[PDB]
């Protein structure tokens, strides 16, 4: 517990850029594409205020946009006055991937038509488009092989405080060994997380703080209405703030909380908002009507886990079961607790073999050990019970392909 | 109950089935199939023959008889196995894990076959696990798949019974012939023994 994320101050005018949202959309061969972007404001709305978007490739400016405040009419009665979207025309545009992530820079101007900015905002941009289609995850067309992992925020000297040079760290050693993926096991992470991952290139899942693992049974908060306020606010909350960054390709509803109604109102509430990235969660048998991905986790490769209500189907299977036809990418799978790993190599054959197995995410990165000091104050690794905690689960905690310290297993 | 219509000889196999000027020949075998079994409950799915390749005119008779006839499905292995003219994917010696990814008509393991993007249909082998002399091996390795995969329903052996035929020796005595033995050429030699029993039905 604790104030573990920076605190900021921070100064915007009385007349403000409120909220904006990018998007990109293509043609058939992703030749050529137009970037939308949608600025609210709050504050003095007066007809001499403007939005001018411009966009940039380094130093170049690519394209660029100028309007006065009024988005078209939505209803019998207008439409958003203190709204404006910008639309522009990019030729041949740089895609981005984890492969090659090519980034634009978007500056979002808000200023008088005559010539003073007001102030200005900016965002990192990622042409590219994802999108299920045929039963199949595509990005810029072409199907996906996610060679992920999940990674929980853990240092073992802090804690739960991220820095950069950790998370700099963590990222070149995903892709020194050819991870193009990770998911932010079970949270919004820390908001640096996603500028790298837009930079250095990985595709990234962007999960709600949910989780309720220990109710009886796992669903009984997130069935009950009075409940739907509370994770409402994770999930829009997260979109709200992340839905910009190229980086993050699915939305995920949270982890181990079942599968309640609560899950459907706000998969609807996500697919509406933004049509942009399909929205997946593993709860209830990972195969739910609230997920547009069969994403399980631990399903093996070939063996059946009938366990009643959720049985976790060989992958191979899963995806052919009467009228299913979805990817399927595992939210966590090969636990690597201790000495592990073993049949590793059975997922990737499968993997490459079919292809509506789109890969998966290995839980998980780094065991969470914490430093404690002996009587001659020398540190050594502890585990759950390490600190008089009780109950506690001892070494579940570290399932990692790397120690705390990131030296690899 | 299947058509009797079987053009492998041709190159490329559909050269006859895809020309029109054939389609009259074709409609006959097929609907005159049609005008005398179906009445038999036993009967229960339609086939458009075999090894012919995937020509319109299999197209245009496939939907003859699902015009005509709404209570059977209708299935065809040519030109692939999972062609618009069939309602099962019906392969020939698909593998159960391992593909073979022919140019144009592969023939992919079943398992992954039941799940290619897009597909829905049901999977049984038109003909699998070829029993020619000592063979079956691997038998076992089909029905633990059938079992797991409710999509797999299954397969048809290749085949029942060993077509040789008797011949004489000089004493008069009976002995088991195949391709050649009549002085026939060319010949496929005992291509035609690939049954789970001998001719005179003595199980293998
Ligand atoms: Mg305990
Ligand atoms: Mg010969
Ligand atoms: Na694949
Ligand atoms: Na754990
Ligand atoms: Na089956
Ligand atoms: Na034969």
């Amino acid at each position: 517990s604790g104030i573990f994320r920076d605190v900021s101050l921070l100064h915007k005018p009385t007349t403000q850029i409120s909220d904006f949202h990018v998007a990109t959309r293509f043609n058939d061969d992703f030749s050529r594409a137009v970037l939308e972007a949608e600025v609210q404001m709050c504050g003095e709305l007066r007809d001499y205020l403007r939005v001018t978007v411009s966009l940039w490739q380094g130093e170049t400016q690519v394209a660029s946009g100028t309007a006065p405040f009024g988005g078209e009419i939505i209803d019998e009665r207008g439409g958003y006055a203190d709204r404006v979207t910008l639309r522009l025309n990019v030729e041949n545009p740089k895609l981005w991937s984890a492969e090659i992530p090519n980034l634009y820079r978007a500056v979002v101007e808000l200023h008088t038509a005559d010539g003073t900015l007001i102030e200005a905002e900016a965002c990192d941009v990622g042409f590219r488009e994802v999108r299920i289609e045929n039963g199949l995850l595509l990005l810029n067309g072409k199907p996906l092989l996610i060679r992920g992992v999940n990674r929980h925020e853990h240092h073992p000297l802090h804690g739960q405080v991220m820095d950069e040079q950790t998370m700099v760290q963590d990222i070149l050693l995903m892709k020194q060994n050819n991870f193009n993926a990770v998911r932010c096991s079970h949270y919004p992470n820390h908001p640096l997380w996603y500028t790298l991952c837009d930079r250095y290139g990985l595709y990234v899942v962007d999960e709600a703080n949910i989780e309720t693992h220990g109710m009886v049974p796992m669903n009984r908060l997130t069935d009950d209405p009075r409940w739907l306020p509370a994770m409402s606010e994770r999930v829009t909350r997260m979109v709200q703030r992340d839905r910009n960054h190229p980086s993050v390709i699915i939305w995920s509803l949270g982890n181990e909380s079942g599968h309640g109604a609560n899950h459907d109102a706000l998969y609807r509430w996500i697919k509406s908002v933004d049509p942009s990235r399909p929205v997946q969660y593993e709860g209830g048998g990972a195969d739910t009507t609230a997920t547009d991905i069969i994403c399980p986790m631990y399903a093996r490769v070939d063996e059946d886990q009938p366990f009643p209500a959720v049985p976790k189907w060989s992958i191979k299977k899963w995806l052919s079961l009467p009228g299913e036809t979805r990817p399927l990418i595992l939210c966590e799978y090969a636990h690597a607790m201790g000495n592990s790993l073993g049949g590793f190599a059975k997922y990737w054959q499968a993997f490459r073999q079919y292809p509506r197995l789109q890969g998966g995410f290995v839980w998980d990165w780094v065991d969470q050990s914490l430093i404690k000091y002996d009587e001659n104050g020398n540190p050594w690794s502890a585990y759950g019970g390490d600190f008089g905690d009780t109950p506690n689960d001892r070494q579940f905690c570290m399932n990692g392909l790397v120690f705390a310290d990131r030296t690899p297993h």
